[PDB]
């Protein structure tokens, strides 16, 4: 219940629906006009944010230092309003919890919340025939959804299959 209350509030304040030429995704603004998208969103020079066109001044396809894929794309946007800073909600390293909620805010899954239970650091994973690290795991039957628990933003949903879902851990240092 507390994780749900925290998630609804966090999504109202920092999330938006984004449309790229590759689909509709949930986007979470982090600080300034720096936001994060699942890598597969493949944002172009402009995106649509809540049905209105916005420019992208920069995009960084995050990688660890053995060059490995982390499956997240940081994007700097061209707009005036700034994101309520949520870096203090981001852990320093992969978080494991016993009760997490996955929140989605697009059109196929509008203001939807999924209880996914315990989340455990999964580590290395060959996601798309692509080597990937910093993966978090939870059971998830059947995006860019935001994985949260009470007072914590854990990661961004990037994949899964039938019974397990995977999120890229959203770490504090990716943002300074």
């Amino acid at each position: 219940g507390p994780a749900f209350e925290f998630a609804v509030a966090m999504m109202k304040r920092n999330s938006s629906t984004v449309k790229t030429e590759y689909g509709e995704f949930t986007m979470l603004g982090i600080y300034d006009r720096w936001a994060v998208l699942p890598r597969h969103a493949k944002p172009g020079p402009t995106i649509l944010m809540n049905d209105q066109e916005v420019g992208v001044l920069d995009a960084k396809e995050l990688v660890d230092k053995d060059g490995t894929n982390l499956e997240l794309t940081l994007l700097k946007l061209n707009r005036n309003e700034k994101f309520r800073d949520i870096r203090g909600f981001l852990a320093k390293e992969e978080v494991e919890v016993n009760e997490a909620v996955l929140a989605i805010n697009t059109s196929k899954f509008p203001n939807m919340y999924i209880p996914v239970g315990q989340v455990t650091e999964y580590g290395f994973l060959n996601l798309g025939g692509t080597p990937t690290k910093r993966m978090l795991m939870y059971n998830f039957p059947t995006c860019g959804g935001v994985l949260m628990s009470t007072g914590k933003v854990l990661g961004i949903h990037v994949g899964g299959n039938g019974h397990q879902g995977f999120s890229a851990a959203l770490l504090k240092h990716y943002f300074n």
